[PDB]
């Protein structure tokens, strides 16, 4: 659709983050100098229910919100009419757990709970890692019947940023046809440097854990579970 | 009505949590040995919404759920006619101040924060200590064209609970009679030791900050802010 929500959906730490400033510096035409900046562009769904707040049930413009909710949660159910897009972003959860820590005990159990809960422990609604990936890459054309849905890697998007992320704007139909030489500027306005700045401004293998710890991943990651499943399907496994 | 929502609506720290164990024990039957027995009788609206889940907008039942939130919020909107009930708690801000601490630099800066806010700062969503008491004591019928409301001082309810539970109870119009009996049981389920023992199993002036602080607070409460007025109003100030 045209009016309607976007979703811009992923487990926590899958590079939603780095797509937000890119967003808000596509459209904005300025780089974001804060998060608040972001926020003019695209919206955090928990954010605003921390508060109280929530996002148009009934939209008169496209709109981007970002979340790490698991697609059926219950108040995601209130927009099953008024979602046009999903955007579905996936990253290799190896990367995802060393991104969470960031004391070698403190994080080895860290470690240790995020292998055996396959994901993060908000919590319940925010699902374990294979389980928020199935939901929305298979589940949302049932939640949202109005929607189209995209999913991509983080890794690929890093890999070609110009390309994914035309290929991204390009998606979410925010009604301009998409000019290439804004998407490059939009790359180049979201750096490690910047988004370093973003972070500053606003304020390998699990070896180095113990190879118990590495070991204890790998098993989990060739194993017979639905992590392994969808680990193996993203090309994150063998 | 009978059917319904029933909020326990205040001010964080503003005797809510006492309450919840109260209505955990007089419903239940056994005096509640962590929060998840609580959760039993009475929702978290913050807790759901933080894993994007909420109370039912259409209730097959009463259902007791907890909210520091402003009554204006637009996420209570969705419940303005399923709200039977809203039991609205105030407490002594200075209270609540020296409460929401539990070092002196730490707490001095807190304490001017609190007294340059007029309470609490989540966020936005839980507007000034003023706002939120203006808003529920005065909106509510508002808000709730189907609700009764009562207003009841944190300090009153100390000071004969076994009187205001049961006015309490009996406002909330849960389905049984009330039985005192059973009041007193409540009220000995939820004793300061036992209050702690929940903390526990599950895990003055403002003078010593500085007589500037206590000077800061003092103006505060008898000058011509909000604040100052609805403290006047529940006997908090002279």
């Amino acid at each position: 659709s045209m009016n309607g929500i976007r979703w811009i959906a992923s487990y926590p730490k899958a590079g939603n983050t780095w797509l937000r400033c890119m967003l808000a510096a596509y459209i904005t035409g300025k780089a974001p100098q804060t998060w608040k900046d972001m926020e003019t562009v695209s919206l955090e769904l928990e954010g605003m229910l921390h508060l109280g707040d929530m996002p148009p049930t009934e939209p008169t413009k496209p709109v981007l919100v970002k979340t790490h909710l698991k697609a059926d949660v219950p108040v995601l159910g209130l927009y099953s009419e008024a979602t046009a897009k999903v955007l579905y972003l996936v990253r290799n959860p190896r990367d995802i757990l060393l991104s969470a820590m960031r004391d070698m005990e403190s994080s080895r159990t860290f470690a240790r709970d995020f292998i055996a809960n396959e994901g993060l422990r908000g919590g319940a609604g925010l699902g374990s890692w294979p389980e928020n990936v199935r939901i929305w890459t298979e589940s949302s054309r049932d939640r949202f019947p109005n929607a189209d849905v995209l999913t991509m890697r983080y890794e690929d998007l890093k890999g070609d940023p110009v390309a994914r992320f035309s290929e991204i704007v390009e998606f979410l139909d925010l009604g301009d046809p998409v000019d290439i030489e804004d998407i490059r500027r939009a790359v180049a306005a979201c750096t490690l440097e910047r988004m370093r700045e973003l972070e500053k401004r606003s304020q390998q293998s699990l070896s180095f854990l113990g190879e118990d710890i590495e070991s204890a991943y790998q098993e989990l990651l060739h194993g017979d579970s639905e992590f392994a499943h969808y680990a193996k399907q993203y090309g994150y496994a063998g």
